[PDB]
């Protein structure tokens, strides 16, 4: 079978379609027809081609302290990340920061240099 188009089913001894993003497994195929894809539900996804049984619920509203980089789509989770004043301490697996902590801010005399791996404020004393 097709990486990404169709899994094997082994009770129909074939290859059958596999759902694509926005859409899920409605009924699998069988000996007559192929997989029938429903539209996910508002506030649902489903981010690979898949068998899922039902899309997956998106997580909530990021908030103040969060930007809502990615939004809630029937191909995406909604994802929230860190105002460019913070960065963050604790990511998700899928990129979505839990934890946003303050960039430490240049004293007087001191200006960015630049940011370290982590995403924090590197600072250079200003000539």
């Amino acid at each position: 079978c097709e990486q990404g188009v169709s899994y094997y089913n082994s009770q129909e001894l074939k290859c059958c379609k596999l759902c694509k993003p926005g859409t899920y497994s409605d009924h699998r195929c069988d000996k007559y027809s192929d997989t029938i894809c429903g539209h996910c539900p508002s506030d649902t996804f489903t981010s690979i081609y898949n068998r899922s049984p039902w899309c997956h619920s998106c997580r909530g509203p990021c908030g103040t302290n969060r930007v809502e980089v990615t939004p809630c789509t029937p191909t995406t989770n909604r994802i929230c990340h860190c105002d460019s004043n913070s960065y963050c301490l604790l990511k998700a697996s899928d990129g979505n920061c839990v934890t946003c902590a303050p960039k430490t801010k240049c004293g007087r005399g001191y200006g960015k240099k630049g940011e370290d791996e982590m995403g924090n404020t590197i600072c250079k004393k200003c000539r």
